[PDB]
């Protein structure tokens, strides 16, 4: 449990697999056992959402890349939200993203770490149990 003050667990700027061309800095925001992806910060047109009903951590620093992880469902399903935020079907039509699996990229190793590591506790979070 992530007792910090407000629901969100952490906001930062990842990096997401450059499948256009070069990596695309989103605004990925770690919530109690979801996450959230925005464009960015500014306007917020939204990308998607992903669940984290009970996903996990492998992890993919590579051999030499800063630090990448890997978050899929073992008991394969959809980690992906129905809606959005503002319970919208989507956001914005961007570049095309996963369904089981989502890869991310962070500054640096201790940040990925953490996030690979909030993640796997925001799973293990639920979302607001009591």
């Amino acid at each position: 449990g992530s007792s910090g003050s407000s629901g969100i667990v952490m906001a930062d700027w990842l990096k997401i697999r450059g499948t256009l061309k070069s990596w695309t800095k989103l605004w990925c925001v770690l919530k109690p056992g979801v996450l959230l992806i925005y464009k960015t910060q500014k306007n917020g047109q939204w990308v998607g959402t992903v669940l984290l009903n009970a996903c996990e951590i492998i992890e993919r620093p590579s051999k030499k890349d800063g630090f990448c992880f890997k978050l899929f469902h073992p008991l394969e399903q959809s980690i992906w939200a129905v809606k959005g935020p503002k319970g919208e079907a989507v956001g914005s039509i961007t570049q095309p993203l996963p369904s089981s699996y989502l890869i991310i990229r962070a500054t640096s190793e201790s940040d990925g770490r953490c996030w690979m590591d909030a993640l796997e506790l925001a799973l293990k979070s639920g979302p607001s149990s009591g």
